[PDB]
């Protein structure tokens, strides 16, 4: 038992990471089979940053400019690329440590790990979610850029997030691995409006179904809701709107606590409106969000 | 800038994982160089657990009754030892994938990553501080024995946990890995006493230097306090006593705030004793302990 913010084992994504410069700037790569994706910035100046043309400032750079080093290895641009705002540079050496990995785009709520990267070299590991809003809040400090999020499906890494920047407000931004970004944000030291987040409803509902599978079970009470009533309360209180594909998503966890998801929801409507009252919940004092029923299920399973 | 629960990137660790079956026991094994490290709780049988005699059911145990398996390969296992709670068995080939490393045993307080394995398969990683009374707040089920807590020095991983039990109340008990337990417990199915735990006040001070360093600013009051004002507050909430050896290594995060030790105390004194009024402090509603000052200044840095 003991529930934990646990990340993935980062090992397969620490084979991957390599230095990448351009000019004056250094951040990391991904170096995945005989291609380094890296943010698109990496190729602008202190100047350039407050509305980049990138067409034209890639076009100043030939593969010789871009350095790539993996650990004390330099390897050979041979191929460079601008989609969306990533950069691909093909390499003449596939990684021989490219795991199993697939590109894939995370729905809001969902979790992922990042590792934290500095100069190519992790620096550590944490779970992160997707914000209702697209938005992360890691822990990146200069350098950090090409940092990447993932989930690991036995052997198969999902690469789903690469890191680009800090918001004016502390929160952060970046793209998939074709380099989209999530969310409004462009590229560019602009002020820009991260959108109203919301709390994860059906995170905050598995989280619950965890602590009463650990043997935190205070909140529970003696009443039930409905989908309509629940909504109301998350509408006030800043929740995202629960629906019938989340109650079925909770099923499993329903069915192993034999606690009906309404149940649940109405031990959660409880908790929103007369607070923790200084009380808490897996070691938690607020209602924590940034864990899936699926995060849950895994966790109080013991998949590897 | 943000700051999180970071463990260190668990690939060196992930390279020693192997799985350790004695008779119908599995658990997890450390492999460095040719010794493989596991629980000796491993020889045991579910009747022998009430008080097992370790001694001997090690007699009745011969090298080819451990077997040993790396993924998908066999270790040839040439000798067993028993040192303390756990078993070293010597194999035939040394890991190639052995990291630089160092056994350690942690002080109460300090910090270190977990990474939690099933059969020889890492599952997750995540950041846990030794509690003052010795026992960890981890998230272990069945099948994580033998899993291991670390810490990494550039290239060197300074193993200080072993995984061995959890506690009739939730909370886990393991060894160094020289097999010493940490704390009073011992290896059988007994309930056994974990001392009063107290809040790591050094960690928790380190902690509102890495709010005010992220934006965090609230809780700064125009009051300051003394050592012994300030003691008197932590007997009083069951922190432990500050000293001047924590003082002196708070320094660095005093010296780059600009706010005094003492003042953060002062500070730290009015949140104990008027709580959070409902707000929150990076993003916890309770006092965090399980960051050192080291933990703080790494990650406010970016060391890798
Ligand atoms: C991620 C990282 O380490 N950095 C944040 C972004 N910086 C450039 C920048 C500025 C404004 C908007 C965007 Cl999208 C990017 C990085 C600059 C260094 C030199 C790599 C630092
Ligand atoms: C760590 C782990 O997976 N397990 C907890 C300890 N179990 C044996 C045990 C019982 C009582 C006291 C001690 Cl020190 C150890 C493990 C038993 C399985 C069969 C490995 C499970």
């Amino acid at each position: 038992s003991g529930f934990r913010k646990m990340a993935f084992p980062s090992g397969k994504v620490e084979g991957c990471m390599v230095q990448v410069t351009c000019g004056t700037t250094t951040l990391n790569g991904l170096w995945l089979d005989d291609v380094v994706y890296c943010p698109r910035h990496v190729i602008c100046t202190s100047e350039d940053m407050l509305n980049p043309n990138y067409e034209d400032l890639l076009i100043r750079k030939s593969n010789h400019n871009f350095l790539v080093q993996a650990g004390n290895v330099q390897l050979r641009v041979i191929g460079h690329s601008m989609q969306n705002c990533v950069l691909k540079l093909k390499v003449d050496t596939a990684n021989p440590k490219t795991p199993k990995y697939k590109f894939v785009r995370i729905q809001p709520g969902q979790t992922f790990s990042v590792l934290a990267c500095y100069n190519g070299s992790p620096s550590g590991v944490y779970q992160c979610a997707m914000r209702p809003n697209f938005t992360i809040k890691g822990s990146f400090l200069n350098g950090s850029c090409g940092s990447v999020g993932f989930n690991i499906d036995y052997d198969c890494v999902s690469f789903c997030y690469m890191h680009h920047m800090e918001l004016p407000t502390g929160v952060h931004a970046g793209t998939d691995l074709e380099g989209n970004f999530y969310g409004p944000f462009v590229d560019r030291q602009t002020a820009q409006a991260a959108g109203t987040d919301t709390t994860i409803t059906v995170n905050v509902l598995a989280w619950l179904y965890a602590a009463v599978i650990n043997g935190d079970r205070w909140f529970l009470n003696r009443f039930t809701t409905t989908l309509n009533d629940f909504n109301l309360v998350a509408m006030k209180y800043n929740y995202e709107p629960l629906t019938q594909d989340h109650v079925d998503i909770l099923g499993p966890l329903s069915a192993q606590t034999g606690i009906a998801v309404l149940d649940m929801c109405a031990s959660l409507k409880e908790l929103l409106q007369n607070g923790m009252n200084g009380r808490t919940i897996l070691g938690s004092a607020l209602l924590e969000d940034e864990f899936t029923p699926f995060d849950v299920v895994r966790q109080c399973s013991g998949v590897t």
